[PDB]
């Protein structure tokens, strides 16, 4: 195995694969030269990322794994635009560029873990920005290290022509729905584990770009010109999210998103550091927000909101409210509430595309 | 105690004192004192005391109290820009008001807050802030972190003739900087300022066109500006005879590009032992060969052209130590003075003997 490559050409995909990179082989990147193509692969056994770069000078084929962080750091630290000569010699990777010589230890290609790569049951393409939006609008809702396996990840659902993302930790929910012109078929649902979905969202930087998606029984695949991403899915059945969404809420409240966010963060300072309880007292054209902690400290704040109807005292985790408010993209925010024991449904001002559910706390 | 103050006016000094609060509970409080039309804010960690003063505009009722520093600062930070804040003590509580936001904080009495009694010292002078900071910035890395020899964990500030000098050393390497300061001194004065205090002092010296008033005493060092008075306790002990540490017999003089050497040392550092950080230098006429090996038999090799004429030298150094020096050398070139493999290296700027750096070899 031997090739030459520019520092920049190698660094781009090598930085991509290094973002996914404990068994020792898992900290290596798999390098494969087939013809004039270099493929770089990184995996953490849940997610596999592959980067492809075209080689210009003649290249001798082969394959090998080398420590990813160390190759990337070596490549990063080299002078700009320098040509790098990479060769395998006696279980070692030899790297030459200019007047610098590096020898790296290697593990055999066969040791590197592989993925099933099935055709799947559905595929479509979509604008990277649209897929990224579904994830960014809902990702905070995901549960972290919950015993229920399904909670630690994001549901992606195709139904009719519609792509939908749902995330919930069992206390709060975030859902977003987009018209994707996906051909009508049966409902398709996948649960992409938390780490993989966040990684995927970060990867979708091409604003005018497309992403090819494959849904299977055990994997999702995202493919673009730069990379091919594969994640294992969460085995299990996602809860019926439809039941969680509150319905028939009598009270409707409209408020300035920025004023509510600032008033909630101000009061949050003196709320219980673990439970983050905030008390809301709603009355005609008025929201009182109060916060108390174990040291008997108190923050109070009043905000004028558009609201007409019965008084309502209700408790909510302030962090949850702030998570919602920080993804609402409109100046105003709509809150839909019923009673003290019932959850809140939050929408953008004019749009039902994203919906947020926040269950209350006992006061 | 009762006063009104603009949010911006209160935040500046509050932010300053908050940087020294890290536990006994009163140590995480800020001491607030209203005397006439002045508000003083005091923070301490029992080694360093920082005081901020602000002139109050509206009438103010005097008194004193301590309140949690971080919480007051966060509350002040989160408030609307340019708002007027009303502060008043009521029944062992601080009541903070601004617009429609009410806050009640728990308080501890002023008696509990530690007091530092400030003598006049034996020497005082003023100096440009940026000169004092330079002394510290050029020299701070050399300090020991948690050595058993207490004097090493700090920086020596010495006044001899009209020269202000800073010395730091962990026993493996040394950093010194000397500046003419026209300071009248009948006798030589030494102080050892603890590392937390000296680093904090450096960060506070932010006015490039400003001056700082210094007092040296037997047990304290005091630094005064319009914005603050910083007092630190000193390390009780005699600082080592640093002059003996400096190498005198060097027969080999090397000149090199600072940026090329830095880049070549960081590149080779990647494959050096992660704990011992050993690099090998091979010096011959016009050339420096840098090699790094680790326990996994990985190797980085690099050559740099340098101005040098004389006998061959093989010598080992900790590469972090060399990089620490190179990252504070302000000139495009750097001078290395060496003698033998078992003897220390002396490093200077290109044209100047003002800063001097000593690094002991490995092996």
């Amino acid at each position: 195995m031997h090739f030459t490559i520019q520092r920049e050409a190698l660094l781009k995909p090598l930085q991509l694969v290094a973002g996914v990179v404990t068994l020792p082989v898992l900290s290596n990147v798999l390098l494969v030269v087939e013809g004039q193509q270099l493929s770089l692969t990184g995996t953490d056994l849940e997610v596999e990322l592959v980067g492809r770069v075209v080689l210009e000078d003649a290249a001798e084929p082969g394959e090998i794994t080398v420590p990813a962080r160390k190759l990337m750091d070596i490549c990063k630290s080299l002078p700009n635009d320098v040509l790098i000569d990479i060769r395998v010699e006696e279980q070692k990777l030899l790297v030459k560029a200019g007047r610098s010589r590096f020898t790296l230890s290697t593990l055999p290609a066969n040791d590197f873990p592989t993925v099933e790569e099935g055709p799947g049951s559905l595929n479509f393409s979509i604008a990277q920005s649209k897929l990224r939006r579904l994830i960014d609008r809902t990702s905070f809702a995901m549960a972290q290290q919950d015993v229920r396996y399904y909670l630690n990840g994001m549901l992606l659902e195709v139904n009719g022509g519609t792509l939908r993302s749902v995330a919930t930790d069992g206390h709060r929910l975030a859902m977003c729905s987009l018209d994707a012109q996906i051909p009508s078929q049966d409902r398709h649902q996948v649960i992409v584990p938390r780490k993989g979905i966040l990684e995927l969202a970060r990867l979708l930087t091409e604003q005018d770009g497309e992403v090819g998606i494959v849904l299977g029984q055990h994997h999702i695949r995202a493919t673009t010109g730069e990379f091919t991403f594969t994640s294992k899915l969460v085995d299990g059945k996602f809860p019926d999210y439809e039941r969680v969404l509150p319905r028939g809420g009598d009270k409707l409240v409209v408020g300035d998103r920025q004023q509510l966010r600032e008033a909630f963060s101000r009061t949050a300072i003196l709320s219980n550091e673990k439970y983050r309880g905030i008390r809301l007292q709603l009355s005609n054209g008025l929201l009182k927000i109060q916060a108390n902690n174990p040291e008997q400290e108190e923050a109070e704040e009043e905000v004028q909101v558009e609201y007409n109807g019965g008084n309502l005292e209700i408790g909510f985790n302030v962090s949850y409210l702030l998570d919602v408010l920080g993804v609402i993209g409109t100046e105003q925010v709509r809150f839909i509430l019923s009673d003290s024991n019932s959850s809140a449904l939050v929408h953008e001002a004019d749009n039902d595309d994203s919906a947020y559910v926040v269950m209350p706390m006992r006061l």
